[PDB]
């Protein structure tokens, strides 16, 4: 069976399971079950399923080199799929809540969940809670007797937490740290002293890399009972690097990809985000250019946005991006090499992960 | 050591642990750690700690009848405290998110977290995520080697989920089920056909009773390794009953307790909540009274609110409340009796839980 069709089939299985359990154990009625089915579909489906399919890919790699009964191959693949959906539903929780936080309008060329007419923020915050709660519901159902259950739950737990810490780093990235204070409305930074590569790295590492790259990789290892074919510190380092690169591309697209292609109208500039463009700009601009940036960034006025975009366009950020990209290639290739010492197979799964990121 | 002082001391311990781990493992800076400490204090402290102290109380009951080394008594008490804080932090997660959902203004005579000037909804939704994530962080730290870890996590998991399902039942309780639909903005019910005792019961059971009464009781059992001194179905039934009663009182207070005493301005009538008052009213009103109710309920206009309040005041709902209360006494006393067959001690803990609810 092709991997994607397996993975989509398991979605239907997991859906049915969750909704049947709501009827048998949680006294749900058919209309609320329908609302939840629609919510689940709308918020979990329609992306590329990169994250969830990485779990399946890493497990397939191990199957090709490990002796097992057919029923065991099927069970490992089923578990990789359930695990992959846990990550997809975790992502869905965070997109639902982040869209509400940020006042976002669209996602993937469709309205954000909370904007649907019969949803509203009042419901959608709770729908996002439910999303994450289903990850747990899946795990304990499907993995109840499995030897990797504790390590999977503890891993998932840590990644969830890291992610919520990363959101905190993201939404606060335009304020001066020394002024953070629940009692005082937060001004935007005027110095931009905190728009540094290391601060940017920290945001990205926590907000994106743990759930996008670390968790799918390590979940493939866990459902394959293969965590001893790797040096876990290498897996972390390679996840953090590739995840960085992913986010750099996302930041560039926010500013420069046409909205019809991007699936939304990018607002990083108006939102005063600590983006790769802003940090890279401030790391090379002259005094006059920095002063123009400060007078225009983080403002809704389209004239001011156009000025920041112009400043980026003239600062030859393509050169910095090339150089960055070239360095990420060296470093990711070096980690891949390292990973071969203990597992050629795992090393190749990582190379696929890198190719899919590096080309897209 | 007195139980409450133990429990508060453990809060400081758990706080320090969480914030120290954020600095050593999650690259936090001192200002964001300060924001989080303030958030944790503001959102977890200042209530009566009924829920968390029930875990400690049930464990103390078992200590008085079970032989143990002193170090074991201390360890069980410490675990009961950590468990009690898990429940307090779970509650805090749900109050933070529910206040945002509902557009609530105050809680316990102070502004809702999201209304603090330097918080905002953008941060507070994520702060509430963090709250719940800390429950997990605590459990796996403090309970990593404990024989009750899986049963505690699985229980907690189910209660969290039940709670989020209950919110869904609550926020949708004023719409007609057959019209629920993410594509269509939801009208308020005009028939009130769904304002029945059984539908009300379902809301309350899921929204409140599992986290307020079931979880603290069963968590005391689990940290005491005493789940075999009870018949779990009795524990559930008694939790659901007492929890019902708690909520009935809360609904009555929303309408009739002065706001200075209540800690907030109650808006159940304007919000068109399925409250005990509305269901009890509609179960005894005549045609004219039902028609007046329909023309005035669920509207912000204070004249209309006053009309519904007047309708409640003339419908002699005190008589229904007395009768309800008398029946809850019979039934709770009967469950308590049952619980004595296997554990007098547990039975008494339940009697305390009932007294504290029934008198407050
Ligand atoms: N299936 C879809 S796309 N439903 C939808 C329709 C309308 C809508 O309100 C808007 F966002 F456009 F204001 C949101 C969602
Ligand atoms: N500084 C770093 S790299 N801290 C970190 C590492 C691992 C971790 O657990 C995981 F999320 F990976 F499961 C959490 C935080
Ligand atoms: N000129 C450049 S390329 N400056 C830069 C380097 C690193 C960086 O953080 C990372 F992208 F690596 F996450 C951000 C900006
Ligand atoms: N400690 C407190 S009570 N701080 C606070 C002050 C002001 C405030 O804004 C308001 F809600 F009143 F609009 C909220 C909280
Ligand atoms: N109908 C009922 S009473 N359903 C139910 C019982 C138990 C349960 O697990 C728990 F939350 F208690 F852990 C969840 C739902
Ligand atoms: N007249 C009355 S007392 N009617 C009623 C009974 C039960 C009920 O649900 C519960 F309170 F039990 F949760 C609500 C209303
Ligand atoms: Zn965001
Ligand atoms: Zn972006
Ligand atoms: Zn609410
Ligand atoms: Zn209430």
């Amino acid at each position: 069976m092709a991997s994607m069709e397996r993975f989509l089939s398991v979605y239907d299985e997991v859906q049915a399971f969750l909704l049947d359990q709501l009827q048998s154990k949680y006294e749900i009625d058919p209309n609320r079950a329908r609302y939840l089915r629609i919510m689940m579909d709308t918020t979990c489906l329609g992306g590329k399923y990169f994250r969830g399919m990485t779990v399946v890919n890493v497990a397939e790699g191990f199957l090709a080199v490990t002796q097992h009964d057919e029923a065991t191959k099927e069970r490992i693949l089923h578990d990789a799929c359930v695990g992959g959906w846990m990550i997809e539903f975790l992502q869905a929780h965070y997109l639902v809540e982040d869209d509400i936080m940020d006042g976002s309008v669209m996602r993937r060329g469709k309205p954000c969940w909370y904007r649907f007419p019969g949803v509203t923020t009042q419901c959608a915050i709770n729908d996002g809670i439910i999303l994450k709660s289903w990850t747990q519901i899946m795990a304990w159902h499907y993995f109840a007797d499995r030897p990797f259950l504790k390590d999977l739950l503890c891993l998932f737990q840590k990644v969830d937490y890291a992610t919520a810490v990363g959101q905190m780093y993201d939404v606060t990235s335009m304020c001066d740290s020394n002024k953070l204070d629940p009692e005082v409305a937060q001004p935007m930074t005027t110095d931009f002293a905190e728009f540094t590569p290391a601060i940017y790295k920290r945001i990205v590492k926590y907000k994106t890399t743990f759930y996008t790259y670390l968790l799918p990789l390590v979940m493939g290892l866990l459902v394959s009972e293969a965590a001893a074919s790797v040096e876990m510190n290498l897996v972390e380092r390679v996840a953090h690097l590739i995840g960085e690169y992913f986010q750099v591309q996302d930041d560039v697209m926010d500013c420069f990809t046409p909205p019809e292609q991007l699936g939304k109208v990018g607002t990083d500039i108006e939102d005063a985000k600590c983006s790769w463009l802003a940090v890279t700009f401030l790391g090379k601009a002259n005094a006059a250019q920095v002063a123009e940036f400060k007078a225009n960034y983080g403002e809704k006025d389209p004239a001011k946005v156009a000025v920041v975009k112009r400043l980026y366009s003239k600062a030859n950020l393509q050169a910095d991006f090339a150089a960055y990209e070239a360095e990420v290639v060296r470093e990711v290739e070096s980690l891949i090499e390292q990973l071969k010492v203990k597992s050629p197979t795992f090393a190749e799964s990582v190379a696929v992960v890198w190719e899919k990121t590096h080309k897209r």
